[PDB]
């Protein structure tokens, strides 16, 4: 299966960061990946024209760091505007987790904002690339799930 993923979320955050970090490299990105011994191939489009942003993707990766509050209110501002276009898989992500002194948003206000959401939610790591994988292979069985 081919599936679209658009990352959304505020400047900062480390989209760009995760993206790169899956495409393989130091704009958009292709790669086959196997989940549950079937593969799928993702094409993910690090662009975030809002409203045409919002109305393709398979899925949606709502980013926010976890350094900075206001990207975390952001997200429930993107979560709204996404409620006001398209029942496409969400994944909250929480983003920067190795920033342990500078945390602003608690992991149990991530699991809340993702209960809100009804989503599923995960923290991430882009500098030690922790849990990027799990991240959009958490998509492709969201997408099957759907
Ligand atoms: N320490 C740390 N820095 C990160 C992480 N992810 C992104 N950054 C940094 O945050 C800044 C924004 O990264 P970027 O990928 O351009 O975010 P974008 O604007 O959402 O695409 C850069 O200074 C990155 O080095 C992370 O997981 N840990
Ligand atoms: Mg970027």
């Amino acid at each position: 299966s081919v599936y679209k993923v658009l990352l959304l979320g505020a400047p900062g955050v480390g989209k760009s960061a995760l993206a790169r970090i899956f495409g393989g490299v130091e704009h958009t990105y292709d790669r086959s990946i196997v989940v549950d011994g079937e593969e799928a191939s993702l094409m993910v489009y690090d662009i975030w024209l809002p409203g045409h942003c919002m109305a393709m993707g398979d899925a949606y990766v709502i980013v926010y760091s976890v350094t900075d509050k206001g990207s975390f209110e952001k997200a429930s501002e993107l979560r709204v505007q996404l409620r006001r276009a398209r029942d496409v898989p969400i994944i909250l992500v929480g983003n920067k987790s190795d920033l342990v002194r500078s945390r602003e948003v608690s992991v149990d206000e991530g699991r809340a904002c993702a209960v809100v959401f009804d989503c599923k939610f995960i923290e991430t790591s882009a500098a030690l690339h922790h849990n990027v994988q799990a991240l959009f292979e958490g998509v492709v069985r969201q997408i099957r799930l759907r």
